[PDB]
């Protein structure tokens, strides 16, 4: 079908059968649909490098979120309270008049797929009052991109699917959900070449 093949084609979520199994008895959305991404940007080795998670065609249409942000475990996030786990974060225009977010970094019982394909996690909940949801910038990362990184070197930002993570209305349509993380797009950071 178009929605599970959408997603194979983004190859952004690491587990991606799992989440097609868990959604293989929703139906399709008719039609869009909230767009999830990540962004795709250069840096220096050894740069705090910025990454921006942002969703389009959301605006009002959305309530909480509950996401896991994956990515090569060398990357090691900014971190707000390293003794809480928090990490630090500016949140962007689609997070404006949330009434909570939380923001940590998932550094202990992590699952296999993501311990054996070497990938650090951290996970992004944001909640609203009804479908207040925004849209654009959600929340802008940094992570620290190693001293001796090679130049062309490309570090993939993508997603763990949970079968309690989150991207809903207020109503809990589950085929708004079932959309908005089999449409979801990665990300990528860029280790620039040599002048
Ligand atoms: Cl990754
Ligand atoms: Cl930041």
């Amino acid at each position: 079908g178009s929605s599970s093949v959408t997603a194979d084609l983004n190859n952004a979520v690491i587990n991606v059968d799992e989440m097609n199994e868990a959604f293989k008895d929703v139906p399709d959305l008719e039609g869009e649909g909230a767009h999830i991404t990540l962004s795709n940007t250069t840096a220096k080795p050894g740069e705090m490098a910025e990454v921006t998670m942002s969703v389009s065609n959301a605006d009002m249409q959305w309530n909480m979120c509950g996401i896991h942000i994956i990515y090569p475990d060398i990357l090691k996030p900014e971190m707000k309270d390293p003794e809480e786990r928090t990490v630090a974060f500016q949140k962007g225009d689609a997070l404006e008049a949330a009434t909570g977010i939380v923001c940590m970094e998932w550094q202990e019982g992590l699952p296999p797929v993501l311990t054996e394909n070497k990938k650090g996690c951290l996970f992004l909940t944001a909640m609203f009052s009804g479908n207040q949801g925004g849209e654009g910038d959600m929340a802008t990362f940094r992570f620290k991109v190693p001293d001796n990184a090679e130049p062309g070197a490309v570090y993939n930002l993508g997603y763990y699917y949970m079968n309690t993570d989150l991207f809903i209305n207020e109503q809990n349509i589950p085929t708004y959900q079932k959309y908005a993380f089999t449409h979801m797009e990665g990300g990528t950071i860029t280790v620039e070449l040599e002048h």
